[PDB]
DNA sequence: TGTACTCGTGTACTGGTACA
DNA sequence: TGTACCAGTACACGAGTACA
């Protein structure tokens, strides 16, 4: 049993709270874009229109192959991998994913 | 019925600000890292770490230098790629960064 | 027969060398 | 001079297959 500097919530791989503050210190007006510039790839238009496009029918279908996650987008894979959101696992707090969607509780 | 794409519409892309709204709300505690990864790209919580410090030390001056990139996590491609990505960016919204940075605020 | 899951490839990442 | 291509890593984006 090693000890663990506190609990909270960030610990062991934080780095990332410090990333927010800035990244989103800039989504409070069109500032949201220009981190998807400065480096390059980020032109995630794609990873972003369509990898949000799959929660958007996997929180209410969830069927896979039936609507267009991929025949005209892309998420066949990242629409029907979602089953493996475990990875990135939504319930842990998708709790306030749902409170700004549904959170019916 | 119809998307009413013609002028201006919503507030343009309503897909990305859908997730930037609801992203900085919960980017001030960890309730952004499981739409992060659940809904972003959660293997990039270490390309977001490496992606944005190259342009965050970037502007600082390092992360990139034959050995800074490197050192840095990725750099390389990535701080070369840091000058393609004023292609997603005609150093307007490099701008931002600079507001956090140099421009002004 | 249908559908779900897993897999493929290109390249995110990571970093090295050569060229511009 | 540093990076862009290129190499490596392993994954992402994207594809296909297998089972039910
Ligand atoms: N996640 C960034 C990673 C990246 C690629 N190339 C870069 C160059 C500089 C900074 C970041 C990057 C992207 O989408 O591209
Ligand atoms: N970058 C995320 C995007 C994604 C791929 N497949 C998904 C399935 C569901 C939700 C998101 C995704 C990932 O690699 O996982």
């Amino acid at each position: 049993q090693s000890p663990y500097s506190a609990a909270m919530a960030e610990q062991r791989h934080q780095e990332w709270l410090r990333f927010v503050d800035l990244l989103k210190n800039a989504y409070q007006n069109d500032l949201h874009l220009p981190l998807l510039n400065l480096m390059l790839t980020p032109d995630e238009r794609e990873a972003l229109g369509t990898r949000v496009r799959i929660v958007e029918e996997l929180l209410r279908g969830e069927m896979s192959q039936r609507e267009l996650k991929n025949e005209l987008g892309a998420g066949i894979a990242t629409i029907t991998r979602g089953s493996n959101s475990l990875k990135a696992a939504p319930v842990e707090l998708r709790q306030w994913l749902e409170e700004v969607l549904l959170k019916s509780d």
